[PDB]
């Protein structure tokens, strides 16, 4: 919804519970991400989201993206080039062959199970997250 209501500090806290919540809210998604980019970890998340949306994309932009997403993080010469286990990575590489909607479903799990307690955790440790709670502004 375009419109909202008063009460951001309370909302933020939600994200301090687990990536899950952070994702639900729009601001929490970008906020939590920001910190990632800094630690050059965003790649993990960036890829995740790409998947959730991937399916959303039309059949015309379904396949075209498949390879793309895999060429962004699931690629060797890529910027967000992520890293996955052997058993997992192997399965993915094979799935890629045929572009679909849940082709990268497997990976989504591995990463998700990671970022959840991989990056999210730090977010709480750092202050960037606290900022919102208090109020990131002059005063």
């Amino acid at each position: 919804g375009s419109s909202g209501s008063s009460g951001s500090q309370q909302r933020v806290k939600r994200w301090g519970f687990g990536m899950d919540e952070a994702l639900k809210d729009p601001v929490g998604r970008e906020q939590f991400l920001k910190f990632l980019e800094s630690e050059f970890s965003s790649e993990n998340l960036r890829f995740w989201l790409a998947v959730e949306d991937l399916k959303k994309r039309p059949i015309k932009e379904v396949p075209s993206r498949v390879q793309e997403i895999w060429q962004e993080f699931l690629a060797p010469g890529a910027p967000s080039a992520i890293n996955l286990d052997s058993k997992s990575y192997d399965k993915t590489t094979h799935n890629v062959k045929e572009p679909g909607r849940y082709t990268f479903e497997d990976a989504q799990e591995h990463i998700y199970k990671l970022m959840k307690s991989d990056s999210y955790p730090r977010f709480i440790r750092s202050s960037a997250y606290q900022e919102l709670l208090s109020g990131p502004s002059s005063g």
